[PDB]
DNA sequence: CATCTG
DNA sequence: CAGATG
């Protein structure tokens, strides 16, 4: 946990790299075992022979040890951390929109910045712009004094539409944070399940009224149960206008909301942990359902679910407020 | 995993 | 349709 932090640092720029700039998936992966096995490991590595020892540990990983471990750096961490056509990949890459892929292909064709970009903006598909439009309120945080103000306003808004519809914000919102870095809309009505076919409208209609008034200002991707979107928070009276915000609306049949409500509360720490008690205490969980488990290996069947604390209940458990939905 | 692009 | 992005 910080005994064999650089070590673990370093094989994750690596790692990082090889995917990122190179191709290398399989290194990359190759990389990230590495870290991930080292990390568990209990003593100070002293050496790369030592490191060796440990599986995903080859000669290459334990040359690179070696190294560093004789001196506080890494020549390739440096030529790296240098080099330029890295530099714009890891750069590029912060556009929302742009993945490795296309940051590798716009650098080799010259784009490596900002502004490159703005001047081709030609050369961009909608979500890649509206990223450019936002590269800043992109990447600022969000004040969950603005995300109160939010979810005020996005459950208004479904309310009015449909009074039997069921929002949600989970994230870290849900689990107490300061702030957050996007809003999650969770949603789900009563006339949509697990076996009712369909019902695109039920998204299609919130969507509607959420840009109505404006909440929502542009759509990076609307399928007909995923939505993608930009959004803000109505300039006040015209001096302090807010930064756009990523927002995304996704329905889910009511047979599996608090499966999925609860599975996108997190943290990813409670959910592991809450994971690995429902499975001693004779169950299976997921983000749409629980299972009660067989003996035969494995086993299925639906779980019925009315709210959070159904789940815990099942796996008989001390319901979590979500605020302690911690770890 | 669901959506988009081309 | 494969392949990219989130
Ligand atoms: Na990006
Ligand atoms: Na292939």
């Amino acid at each position: 946990e910080t005994l064999n932090g650089g070590i673990t640092d370093m094989l994750t720029e690596l790692a990082n790299f090889e995917k990122n700039v190179s191709q290398a998936i399989h290194k990359y992966n190759a990389y990230r075992k590495a870290a991930s096995v080292i990390a568990k490991y209990p003593h100070k590595i002293k050496s790369g022979a030592e490191a060796k020892k440990l599986p995903g540990v080859g000669t290459k990983i334990a040359e690179k040890i070696d190294e560093f471990l004789a001196t506080g750096k890494l020549r390739k961490l440096e030529k790296i951390r240098q080099d330029d056509t890295s530099s714009s990949i890891n750069f590029l890459t912060r556009v929302s929109g742009i993945g490795p892929s296309a940051a590798r292909k716009f650098v080799d064709e010259g784009i490596k910045t900002l502004e490159d970009l703005r001047k081709n903006e030609d050369k961009l598909n909608h979500h890649q712009r509206i990223g450019l439009k936002y590269f800043g309120d992109f990447e600022k945080r969000i004040p969950r004094e603005e995300m109160l103000q939010m979810q005020d306003i996005v459950l208004n808004e479904v309310k009015k539409v449909d009074s039997e519809y069921i929002a949600t914000v989970c994230g870290s919102f849900r689990r107490g944070a300061e702030s957050s870095g996007d809003m999650d809309v969770l949603l789900t009505h009563p006339s949509f399940t697990s076996e009712s076919t369909k019902q695109p409208k039920l998204l299609h209609q919130v969507v509607e009224q959420l840009q109505k008034v404006h909440f929502i200002t542009d759509t990076l991707s609307k399928g007909e149960t995923k939505f993608m979107g930009v959004c803000q928070l109505p300039s006040k009276n015209d001096e302090k206008e807010y930064p756009h915000r990523r927002i995304d609306i996704r329905l889910i049949p009511k047979d599996q909301y608090y499966c999925g409500v609860l599975y996108f509360t997190g943290s990813d720490i409670f959910n592991k942990n809450m994971r690995a008690h429902a499975l001693e205490k004779g169950f299976t969980i997921n983000e749409y359902t629980i299972r009660p488990l067989g003996v035969t290996g494995v086993a299925g069947e639906p779980l019925p679910v009315d709210s959070e604390k159904d789940i815990f209940d099942y796996i008989q458990w001390k319901y979590r407020e979500p605020k302690d939905r911690s770890e």
